[PDB]
């Protein structure tokens, strides 16, 4: 129908505003420290303590994949990052430090897309 692609496009465009805001977020956090999953392989306890592991790679395959229907979404899979690392690691360590500067600079960035999803529709 010509309904489903007018949809197909809204989510093409969700997926490209997605795409930019996964970009500065990632600037964030210059260390690469949220870059890609944490190696079962050298923290094979792992999945012990965090029951859903996330991370920026993941985030990106399933944006590409046009896996977020909107926002919230992907602001879970965003949080999910954050807070599996304030809980994993201690309040003394460069990761949890890391997981609050990103916190706090991602929600400058989460603010204004926000703002820019409800405007755009």
């Amino acid at each position: 129908s010509m309904e489903q692609v007018a949809m197909e496009l809204r989510l093409t465009e969700l997926t490209r505003l997605l795409r930019s805001v996964l970009d500065q977020l990632q600037d964030k956090d210059p260390a690469r420290i949220f870059a890609q999953p944490v190696s079962l392989k050298e923290v094979p306890d792992y999945l012990d303590h965090i029951k859903h592991p996330m991370d920026f790679a993941t985030m990106r395959k399933r944006l590409e994949a046009q896996g977020y229907k909107n926002l919230h979404e992907f602001e879970e899979d965003f949080d999910l990052i954050i807070d599996n690392c304030m809980k994993y690691n201690a309040r003394d360590t460069v990761f949890y430090r890391a997981a609050v500067r990103l916190r706090d600079q991602g929600g400058v960035v989460l603010r204004q897309a926000r703002r820019e999803v409800d405007s755009i529709g």
